[PDB]
């Protein structure tokens, strides 16, 4: 009971900020590390995730172990759709921050990394072919969270089939709201359904592109000390004090 | 100049066969290597599938090399949702080939297995519930032949960007006849979008499990020596003599 223009302004008004990479600028970039600077942005954009996470309408309605289980799941496929949507714009660089822009040379610096820039470049080319506007952005980011873990609860009480079927319904709202944004902007019954299956078609790229640098992150540094899940519990396990 | 139920009859008609494992079944089981008879099946599969995908409408119409570089991206794809389609019917268990119905009990002498036969379990779960239809099912493996590799041709050539533009123009056709099967079959058109995207949303599932089995294969034994893309080269590299 949320039309499709509201969910959309929902979506819109949820946004998290723009980060900038924190590095001296002042400072040679040579001495700087890649999988330093990318752990670093990672790190602070999701704890802005889970605030937008819980401004998706339905998001919160779950259970704090399902919310925790969706964003475990799908945490690197939304950085990188939001590192493709903010490079569309910037032909041939990924826009990691706007302090922040490299091209694929420099990240031939850390073992499996140009692979993976090369998959994201190819990404966001394909968002511009297509002309992927901010509101299906947003739509399709929602998806993401929504759709990612959601055959892998790996339960059937009674409470999960009541979560599953949640989650689909509010899935089946945001395809309405996509299908309403194409209308709205002109296009054939045929070019809606049809564009429509474009937009989610890259989303198993995204998935792709997930799975590939989970595989080169738990082997590589970083973070991987105090289990994500549990890390992920205490920023969604939120009081209501500062109410 | 395929119209949608030509396309449905066409793919309809390229399907392989459903094969048999090939183990002694006057033997005991326990003396069966389960690795080895996927590997066994799995490679026998891959024949078969070189053939349905040249009868795939458009995909040789592609050159050799880009035939070569989709297969090698989504034959796992493919023959996972050949699994979960075959599968639909026997919750609870995987049905490999007609010989070879296997539950999760039964996958948990390999390290990793059960975790792959809890997801292949529970997307072919999924199918169930949507009562997949056979002409849907079709269609939904064809999209995987063309779009999971399609991002990742390391190409801007002429010939490369026209080979995406048929690719991307043949993706349009599949999508027209999916909505084409739901019309026809009594939806409505909300619920026609609604259940296409329910569809493709899968897809990113069933890359999902691809990408963690390929994290398997290419550490536990099977078939690694002589790269799979000459392999595939020498099937899709074919004469017309037994013409
Ligand atoms: C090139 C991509 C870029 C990922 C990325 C990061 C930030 C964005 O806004 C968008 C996209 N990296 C990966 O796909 C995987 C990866 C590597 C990597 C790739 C190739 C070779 C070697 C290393 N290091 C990290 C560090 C990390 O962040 C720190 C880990 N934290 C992040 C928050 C969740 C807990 C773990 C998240 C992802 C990755
Ligand atoms: C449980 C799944 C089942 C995959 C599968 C096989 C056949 C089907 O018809 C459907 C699905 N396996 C995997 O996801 C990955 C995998 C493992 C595995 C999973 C977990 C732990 C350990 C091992 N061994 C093999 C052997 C193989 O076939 C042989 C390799 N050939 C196949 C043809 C292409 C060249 C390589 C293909 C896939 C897999």
């Amino acid at each position: 009971s949320l039309t499709a223009d509201q969910m959309v302004s929902a979506l819109l008004d949820a946004e998290p900020p723009i980060l900038y990479s924190e590095y001296d600028p002042t400072r040679p970039f040579s001495e700087a590390s890649m999988m330093g600077l990318l752990t670093n942005l990672a790190d602070r954009e999701l704890v802005h995730m889970i605030n937008w996470a819980k401004r998706v309408p339905g998001f919160v309605d779950l259970t704090l172990h399902d919310q925790v289980h969706l964003l475990e799941c799908a945490w690197l496929e939304i950085l990188m759709i939001g590192l493709v949507w903010r490079s569309m714009e910037h032909p041939g660089k990924l826009l990691f921050a706007p302090n922040l822009l490299l091209d694929r040379n420099q990240g031939k610096c850390v073992e499996g990394m140009v692979e993976i820039f090369d998959m994201l470049l190819a990404t966001s080319s394909r968002f511009r072919m297509m002309n992927l506007q901010g509101e299906e952005f947003v739509c399709l980011k929602s998806i993401i969270l929504l759709n990612s873990g959601v055959y892998t609860f790996l339960s059937s009480t009674l409470k999960s089939l009541e979560e599953k079927d949640h989650i689909h319904r509010v899935l089946d709202k945001i395809t309405d709201t996509l299908i309403h944004l194409m209308a709205k902007a002109g296009l054939t019954l045929q070019q809606q359904h049809q564009r429509l299956a474009q937009l989610l078609l890259i989303l198993s790229h995204i998935r792709h592109m997930s799975n590939k640098g989970m595989e080169h992150l738990y082997s590589m540094k970083c973070k991987n000390v105090v289990p994500l899940y549990d890390l992920l519990l205490e920023m969604l396990d939120a009081h209501r004090l500062h109410a």
